[PDB]
């Protein structure tokens, strides 16, 4: 609950993240890249973009695809709309429900994504649904955004955030290019 404590759980998952890139033979990172590897990059940790967002459940949850930067669009069902403030702007991102995931896919653009200071087709965050009966605030923490793996440079699949999912201010959190 507290600060501290928050931090130190972000610094442990990004330096065991780290740890499997490096030296496991199911890492998405190249061959041809995993022997210079030395690590991920991200922006240092920054509690402005650790919002609460309300949530706002699709009232009639639909079947839809995303485009995929390899082959078939990728079917998901539209989950939720998660509203929030950074900033004195106000933002909606809607999250995805994929099949066997407890967690909500949402994939986004930011102004970070513009200026190249993050991968250029967008980034991607998990978020754990509120209560069923029926949640209305989750967190949403930008210090938690990570790269699809084809930013790695692999052959991958990987899904294209929609456009109405581009976040109009730079998020400065979580991982960078």
């Amino acid at each position: 609950d507290t600060d501290d404590a928050w931090r130190a759980r972000i610094a442990a998952h990004r330096a065991d993240k780290d740890e499997f890139l490096a030296t496991h033979d199911q890492s998405p990172i190249p061959p041809a890249d995993r022997g210079a590897f030395d690590g991920l990059r991200y922006f240092d940790i920054d509690a402005s973009f650790r919002v609460a967002a309300r949530y706002q459940p699709a009232r009639d949850p639909e079947a839809v695809e995303l485009e995929t930067t390899r082959g078939p669009p990728a079917e998901y069902t539209r989950a939720a709309v998660l509203g929030f403030d950074l900033g004195d702007s106000h933002h909606t991102l809607t999250a995805f429900r994929v099949e066997g995931e407890s967690s909500l896919f949402v994939p986004f653009t930011d102004e970070t994504t513009d200026d190249g200071r993050t991968y250029e087709h967008g980034r991607y965050l998990d978020v754990d649904p509120a209560g069923a009966d029926g949640g209305d605030e989750v967190a949403l923490d930008f210090n938690l955004a990570y790269n699809p793996f084809c930013a790695y440079g692999g052959s991958f699949s990987c899904a294209l955030p929609p456009a109405d999912n581009h976040v109009p201010a730079a998020i400065t959190a979580g991982e960078r290019v």
